[PDB]
């Protein structure tokens, strides 16, 4: 149990951050040109949440392991200072943060 608290804990304040636009839904390839070729395995918040209510995680390192694909996808097709990689490095160094003070 407690394991996941912590996991839903993280979910939830990634998903009222600040910097947490670019992450809240999928990426629209439609929209996003080149996302479809360059990303192999898409990843965001709201995608997370529903796995971890439907309860699809086996323990906290595969939850982190898809945090840690959103802000993987988001340095492998956002610039470093395109406004969606400065908010991606803002989630990633918050995400770090918060779990390294529970693990
Ligand atoms: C994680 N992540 C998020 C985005 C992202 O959120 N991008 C803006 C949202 C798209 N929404 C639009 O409305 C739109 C799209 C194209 C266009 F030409 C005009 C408007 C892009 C790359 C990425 O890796």
């Amino acid at each position: 149990h407690s394991d996941l608290t912590f996991c839903e804990i993280i979910l939830m304040e990634m998903e009222s951050h600040d910097a947490a636009w670019p992450f809240l839904e999928p990426v629209n390839p439609r929209l996003v040109s080149g996302y479809r070729r360059i990303i192999k395995n898409p990843m965001d918040f709201s995608t997370m949440r529903e796995r971890l209510l439907r309860g699809g995680y086996t323990s906290s390192e595969e939850f982190a392991a898809d945090a840690l694909l959103v802000f993987d996808n988001c340095q492998t097709f956002n610039e470093d200072d395109s406004e969606v990689g400065k908010a991606g490095h803002i989630m990633r160094r918050f995400f770090e943060s918060r779990w390294e003070e529970f693990y």
